[PDB]
């Protein structure tokens, strides 16, 4: 039940990682590299970084009590992107495309 919803979450994150979505999902695969040129202020702006690899690790370590906790982290990931980046930045458009995939699957999780 919660077990079933957590399995659904794993499939969702699996699809997010799939070749199908790779053209827009790739910036979200790994933590933001705060040592990269231009990101020297990232941690000043973003208090709680999150990325898909970290989410994968947390699912695998059974650190989400339920699908709502999983969803919170996925949304945190997107919101950090919307907060930090200029609203016309290509990465914001990419985030939206990936979020469309997530929201549609997450909505259709049986309950």
């Amino acid at each position: 039940k919660v077990s079933e919803q957590l399995k659904c979450c794993s499939g969702i994150l699996k699809e997010m990682f799939a070749k199908k979505h790779a053209a827009y999902a790739w910036p979200f695969y790994k933590p933001v590299d705060v040592e990269a040129l231009g990101l020297h202020d990232y941690c000043d702006i973003i208090k709680h970084p999150m990325d898909m690899s970290t989410i994968k690790s947390k699912l695998e370590a059974r650190e989400y009590r339920d699908a709502q906790e999983f969803g919170a982290d996925v949304r945190l990931m997107f919101s950090n992107c919307y907060k930090y980046n200029p609203p016309d930045h290509e990465v914001v458009a990419m985030a939206r495309k990936l979020q469309d995939v997530f929201e549609m699957r997450f909505a259709k999780m049986p309950d």
